């Protein structure tokens, strides 16, 4: 349980009470887009999907969901914040008060990053008899690895350094379509499991850079030499450090303060800027006792603006269980086919939905042109009607699964809605076997056949189904970050 | 207005703001019998009926129409109180506080007093474009001369001593029934204006008496007489004198105080009960003092339990104007023709309505036969279809006002509902052609013309119309007034 919510499932990186967040937002803001504060937010939340436990941990989570900072462990907000929600500056967690700030669900986003259609599709885990969460979700782009992790949780420390967003732009573009040269050199991969393309560390808002050694990656941050003030500033840092914690470590070692003359502090999580006068000889006595190599020099051992970016990807799979990895490789290998399946079964209960709708309209249409030969009002009893139009052609309908296909498998589908009554040919009084419903009637018969044609083509897509879906949806997931990053989340 | 306000009308005893009381009454507690408190009650009144003064004479009459003691000025509580309303011990002010005390409205006497079914048949004042008050309501009995007013009012003090209950179930059945002996003879009483029957003040819960000198009643209180303890106890008053206000004028008169020596109050609103210890030699002394003539003793002259019964009766007509009057018996002259025209207008009324029913429910079952050659399911145009069934006999309805009859004249009634759609027929589709709801049609048919057989009959009854409807109605209000006496408006 604890290991279960505290290390997520590599298809979310998500815990299983932030899908409950994002579940309930979905639900909350679906009508209306109008920003709530958030305790009213969170007693929708706690009320609806059956938060399991306190509403100061539900108010934290739902804050750390909106932690818009650089070097936040979010680089996509699931929710516009308005307010003031921290500052990586001092630290990350100075938020505001849970009454003055409001949250918004980001859904001109999340409607593209999350497929809203296939919201039915989940295999949702409907416990207490109920609605409830998705076991996991499936977004547009592999999302569980796109976003850094740096926290003490259960079994490890739950750590996932990001990676780029273009070179897994170009690793999905290039499994789907045919028209890269590499596709099937990439099928000719996976195949055997050899890695060929590049897959780089993030680099968004941060100035500094990395190297390879060994395995590991080492990056660097900045500095400004002046020994004419005899001052040195930094510009720059490691990967997610906060300025006050980094101060104090400077502060830390009196070895290091033999020398430390004045720490001033004009930064902020906007533009980190610390300039530090030092003493008289301090570079060259550093030179003399700090052993400069090549992995650091005199300043870089001094200031110490590198880190060591170690890794721990041991994740949850769905249907129970804890699957463990070793490369980024085998995420994306994991991540691609349970969205072909998605699709597969996406298009195959479109399928089966329009078949009874079809149906449906063409029995309507049937009687209304069998008004004449019927005219069964010398009738008293509806079973009777029932049996008569069982005569003429007209096939047992469960319209209630037809008008709404909620849920269900494909098999049920076809099943159980072939089952009921008549009452739709039926109701209440005349007029509505006058033609001109009957023209509209057909009109809509003739778009769903068109529609039906064009489901039955991209049932036989290469080499899987759906392929040119997931192209566009991809295209529009670069649409909604570029409008999202391009404003830096404001969407204004 | 102040004197529009203060004396009421002739028909109700009441002001346009009891009135508007009321009328919020019978429209809140109307789909259920639940209790409010009194402010929820008056925000409803200030709300709805415009209330078009502040809350403190709001609530102030609201407990007034409350008062439930011995005394009062209403033998007929308007509302079902739950608290402490009051004393005539201590004065009749000291209720409870408005918000803790509940009141509720007593359907069960007011559908009785009140003809629920006329409630549209009134003569309503649509002011500010909305839905505002009766004019005037009607009752079954004449109320507004059935209770007590005592109270410093506009123009004279409103002063309506009460009467009788029987005397005036008496002088309305005589002018309703013909088996009566004196009907033709009350006939012409009223054609000769003349005063032919008793007509008595009240008796109840009051065991002093009357007699008539001059013009008035004199009233007379008891006092039991004990020159063995050489007190006087006093067990009876005069009409509505509080208990403390009387202890307080005896205390005034120290020329009465001269043999005065201990008064002790062992009294309250359900009994009254006082023992009066006097000097020795008090009573000898006093009637060398007092002059003991016929019309009071000693004792009476000295205790003071006797009241002349002055009155003011000049009330305030419908459509504007304040009328005037001297007895009882004009008020009753004009009661009675005002009540016999709200009959006629009200089985003129649903004489319309029935016609109107049958006409509509006989074109329905008209066009369910006429199903077969019409079967005009080749048209696609909505007033092709109203033109090709003014062809085969079917007459424009508007059904609006057919199904609901709402506040108009019966001229307006006939006009208007024959002008309408015939959407009635048509709207859905199809199975209500099946010939069960035909047959239950045909019921509801078979029914109405029977109902409207009905009353033709009582078009014609003698001497005016739906008389017997009113001895029904005035048995039903006797029902209820002995209900309630029995159970003292607690109806349990």
């Amino acid at each position: 349980d604890a290991i279960e919510r505290q290390i997520p499932n590599f298809l979310d990186g998500m815990t299983r009470a932030r899908r409950k967040i994002l579940a309930g937002g979905v639900k909350c803001f679906a009508s209306n887009n109008r920003e709530r504060k958030v305790f009213q937010f969170g007693g929708y939340v706690a009320d609806h999907m059956f938060y399991h436990h306190g509403d100061m941990s539900l108010n934290t989570s739902i804050i750390k969901a909106a932690q818009y900072y650089p070097g936040s462990s979010h680089l996509y907000p699931v929710f516009i914040g308005i307010g003031s929600f921290g500052s990586r500056h001092l630290g990350g967690k100075d938020a505001g008060s849970p009454r003055y700030i409001s949250v918004q669900l980001a859904s001109e986003f999340i409607k593209t990053m999350f497929p809203a259609e296939d919201s039915w599709l989940l295999p949702y885990v409907f416990e207490d008899g109920q609605r409830a969460e998705p076991e996991y979700y499936v977004p547009v782009l592999p999302l569980a690895i796109m976003e850094y992790g740096a926290n003490p949780s259960e079994g490890w420390k739950y750590t996932t350094w990001a990676r780029q967003l273009e070179d897994i732009l170009a690793l999905v573009r290039a499994y789907v379509d045919k028209d890269n040269p590499k596709h099937e050199l990439l099928h000719y991969a996976i195949k055997h499991k050899i890695t060929i393309l590049p897959l780089r560390p993030s680099n968004y808002n941060f100035k500094g850079h990395l190297k390879r050694f060994g395995q590991y990656y080492y990056s660097y941050g900045t500095y400004v030499i002046s020994e004419q003030r005899n001052i040195i500033t930094i510009t720059e840092l490691p990967l997610r450090v906060p300025t006050v914690a980094y101060i104090e470590s400077i502060k830390k070692s009196s070895n290091r303060m033999t020398f430390i003359e004045e720490i001033i502090d004009y930064s902020s999580s906007e533009t980190i800027e610390i300039l530090v006068k030092l003493k008289p000889n301090s570079l060259n006595r550093i030179v003399e006792e700090f052993k400069e190599t090549e992995e650091q020099d005199s300043i870089e051992n001094f200031l110490r603006l590198r880190n060591c970016l170690h890794s721990h990807l041991n994740f949850v799979k769905p249907k129970g269980g804890i699957i463990e990895f070793n490369t980024y490789y085998e995420i994306l290998y994991a991540w691609l086919p349970y969205r072909r399946e998605l699709y597969q079964k996406r298009l195959m209960r479109e399928h089966a939905v329009l078949k009874l709708r079809i149906i449906m309209e063409t029995a309507i249409v049937r009687y209304i042109n069998e008004s004449a030969e019927l005219n069964l009002s010398h009738y008293e009893d509806e079973k009777e009607a029932s049996r008569i139009l069982s005569e003429h052609g007209f096939p047992p309908l469960n319209h209630t699964l037809i008008i709404s296909p909620e849920f269900a498998s494909i098999e049920e589908l076809n099943q159980k809605a072939l089952q009921g009554c008549y009452t739709y040919i039926l109701s209440l009084q005349a007029r509505e076997l006058l033609i001109a419903a009957k023209t509209r009637r057909v009109e809509k018969i003739k778009k769903m056949q068109a529609r039906l044609d064009k489901v039955e083509q991209l049932l036989q897509e290469s080499p899987f189904p759906g392929a040119s879906v997931w192209l566009e949806e991809i295209d529009a997931v670069e649409k909604a970050i570029i409008k999202g990053r391009n404003t830096q989340w404001k969407f204004h």
